[PDB]
């Protein structure tokens, strides 16, 4: 469900990545898009998640399984209405202070003043967005609620989509071309919104937006909210203060990590949706029914899991910087400078995939705990030393530098949070992690020498066509994976 539909929205996703690289490249203007766009939907994305979800889908719930429909109705209405008028507000203040909200968060656009007024521009065409998606997401949150999961999540198509559509037949109309992916932006935004109300509709919970402040569940959701706001605080401000160093940086630097971020999300998302099927449903109930001893189990089967599949995945996007980027977004306005810096970049996310996917597994249980003050002690040593190693990278790798520290705080994050579980006794794991590293390592070093092998017997990456390129990717991705696998056969680990 989940599972098929949200990762067909993701090739279209890297899709639409592959055609603005095609299209516009890694410059000043992609630079500005992203700035404009991908950073406020960020800060907007933490938000929700961190504080506007995780109080709405209890409370949602709570109304629909303890109180009738037209009450459920009732408190959409509200919660729907106060969320348009805030950000309705906020949008509109937003437009007009654009070029101070530009001048902070990318301050070195500043030296060349064309390039700040088109992200002051595109901010502004952006900004509606900010709404739109937001709507989407409270639909997509209601049908969640209902049971309804691949909607919500075939929902992002419409965004990609539009935007694809508005590169190939808009762009070169507009005047700077990439405006285009401004109002593909734009429409996406209604598309998704339009997508998901007649299924609302179908559930009883498509109403019209209605303004109080008297209603109990509203002031509910805004009293979980509350303590979340410090937290979402850090994870927003280290993230405009990341961006504001990468503005000092040589035009392409923000499109550069952009391009190989996406590249090192692609098999993390896979990764991610995958043991969020497999082990935190079991997870969860086991912290909600009290048995520590299983909850041991599990979190120790889920580190192994982690450490079986995310190391591999990282080593091999390493190894595979060059086929990847080159067989991928090479074309077009992708030069081969272009190239050379998103590898560089990429080999630096490389070290984060790991802290990453640890985090994920090991924050659930925390916000069950009802510990939030740890989880906000831990993020903001993660801003210090984030901070801190941008200052040490940025001089000698510069972008590579700014993406190395994102890395290492993802790690020192997620081993914070472990070692969190481990002083509280909340967590220690199973006897025989030695060899079962050991074999890791083995089986990595089988992988790796195959890899590099395969890459001296073949053509150079830029030699083809997309076809040639990706087909030459798949093979060697194909025989690393067999290898690894291969090496871990012997050591064992026949059966999961
Ligand atoms: C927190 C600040 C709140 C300010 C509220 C202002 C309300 C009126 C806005 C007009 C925008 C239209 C004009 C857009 C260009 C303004 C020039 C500017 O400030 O640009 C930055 C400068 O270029 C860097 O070097
Ligand atoms: C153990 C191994 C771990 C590493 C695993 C690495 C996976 C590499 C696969 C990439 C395929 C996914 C991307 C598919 C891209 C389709 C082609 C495309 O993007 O075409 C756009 C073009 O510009 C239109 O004009
Ligand atoms: C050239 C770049 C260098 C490439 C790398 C060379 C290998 C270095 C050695 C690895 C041992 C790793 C040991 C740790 C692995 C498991 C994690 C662990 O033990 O964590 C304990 C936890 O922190 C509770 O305090
Ligand atoms: C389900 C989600 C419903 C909506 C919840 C989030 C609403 C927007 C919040 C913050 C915007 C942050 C600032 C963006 C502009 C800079
Ligand atoms: C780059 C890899 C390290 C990064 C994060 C790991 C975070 C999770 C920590 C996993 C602990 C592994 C473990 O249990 O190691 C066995 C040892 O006996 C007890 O630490």
């Amino acid at each position: 469900a989940i599972s098929s539909m949200t990762m067909f929205s993701r090739i279209l996703g890297f899709i639409r990545d592959a055609i603005i690289a095609r299209f516009f490249g890694a410059g000043a203007a992609t630079d500005a898009f992203f700035v404009a766009f991908r950073l406020p939907n960020l800060l907007r994305r933490i938000f929700a998640e961190g504080a506007f979800s995780q109080a709405f889908v209890p409370i949602l719930a709570e109304y629909k399984n303890q109180q009738g429909d037209e009450a459920t109705r009732t408190f959409i209405a509200y919660v729907s209405g106060l969320l348009t008028l805030i950000l309705a507000i906020v949008t509109l203040a937003g437009i007009l202070a654009a070029p101070w909200i530009i001048y902070i968060t990318a301050p070195g656009f500043t030296d060349t003043p064309d390039k700040f007024d088109l992200t002051v521009r595109l901010l502004r065409i952006t900004f509606p967005y900010i709404l739109l998606i937001s709507l989407a997401s409270l639909a997509g949150a209601i049908l969640n609620t209902w049971n309804r999961f691949s909607v919500p999540a075939f929902a992002p198509t419409l965004l990609n989509i539009s935007m694809i559509i508005s590169v190939l037949l808009l762009a070169p109309y507009c005047e700077p071309p990439i405006i285009a992916l401004g109002w593909g932006v734009f429409a996406g935004g209604i598309l998704q919104l339009l997508y998901q109300l007649p299924y609302l509709q179908k559930i009883g919970m498509l109403v019209l937006p209605r303004i109080s402040f008297r209603n109990s569940g509203v002031w509910r959701v805004l009293k979980l909210m509350g303590p979340a706001i410090i937290g979402v605080s850090v994870s927003q401000i280290s993230l405009i203060i990341n961006t504001i160093f990468a503005s000092f940086l040589q035009s392409g630097s923000v499109s550069w990590m952009y391009y190989a971020d996406r590249l090192m999300e692609l098999p993390t998302g896979v990764l991610g949706v995958a043991l969020g099927t497999i082990l935190l449903p079991s997870l969860a109930k086991s912290f909600s029914t009290g048995d520590h001893k299983e909850y041991q189990r599990l979190m120790d089967w889920g580190l192994r899991l982690c450490f079986l599949l995310a190391l591999p995945c990282a080593i091999a996007l390493a190894i595979l910087a060059e086929p990847l980027t080159v067989s991928l977004f090479q074309y077009g306005n992708f030069t081969a400078y272009d190239a050379v810096m998103t590898q560089r970049a990429l080999i630096a996310y490389c070290v984060g995939l790991m802290g990453l996917i640890v985090v994920k597994v090991l924050a659930p249980g925390f916000y069950s705990r009802q510990d939030i003050k740890t989880p906000v002690k831990i993020a903001i040593i993660t801003l210090i030393l984030t901070q801190l190693m941008n200052l040490a990278f940025i001089g000698s790798l510069k972008h590579a530098g700014l993406a190395l520290s994102i890395s290492l705080a993802a790690c020192f994050n997620a081993l914070m949070l472990y070692w969190q579980l481990r002083r509280q006794a909340i967590f220690s794991p199973l006897v025989g992690w030695g060899k079962f590293l050991l074999k890791l390592i083995a089986a990595l070093i089988v992988m790796v020498a195959v890899l590099l092998l395969l890459l001296n017997f073949m053509p150079p990456w830029e030699q083809g066509n997309m076809l040639v390129r990706i087909t030459r990717l798949l093979l060697v991705v194909f025989a690393g994976a067999m290898s690894y696998f291969a090496a871990l056969f012997i050591f064992g680990f026949r059966l999961r």
